[PDB]
């Protein structure tokens, strides 16, 4: 009898930051870093999306002229010491706030605050993105 293998077939959608869309993130952080800063339970956390325009010494966008909050999609199957969060903006349902707002002005950044569920820990920023991730 011929041999069958058992194969996963991944499909989905990876990272996307363009007009007319949900911005995707599919994130990936260091275990030790997040533990680190006081990440204890991985789960435990939540996303906010800001767009505008960031600070020139520290990077951040202090002044958002939109943020989101974000439940991410955690993966249940992670590389060693790695630690995926899947963040998607709400634009299909919301009149694409996210996008319109993010490519309104050229001068506008995404940039991604991770925290704990409750607000709360150590802020841990994205660099403030350009469309793709630029």
């Amino acid at each position: 009898m011929e041999i069958y293998p058992h194969i996963k077939v991944y499909e989905g959608t990876l990272s996307r930051l363009k007009p007319g869309g949900a911005m995707i993130a599919v994130l990936e952080y260091d275990v030790n870093e997040l533990s680190k800063h006081g990440y204890t339970n991985l789960w435990d956390v939540q996303f906010k999306v800001l767009v505008g325009v960031p600070h020139a010494e520290t990077g951040v966008i202090y002044d958002p002229v939109y943020e989101e909050t974000v439940k991410p999609y955690q993966p249940s199957n992670n590389l060693t010491g790695k630690k995926l969060y899947n963040v998607s903006t709400n634009d299909m349902h919301n009149g694409y706030k996210w996008s319109n707002t993010m490519f309104s002005n050229s001068n506008y950044k995404t940039q991604i605050l991770l925290t704990k569920g409750d607000g709360s820990g150590v802020k841990l920023y994205s660099k403030a993105y350009s469309e793709n991730f630029k």
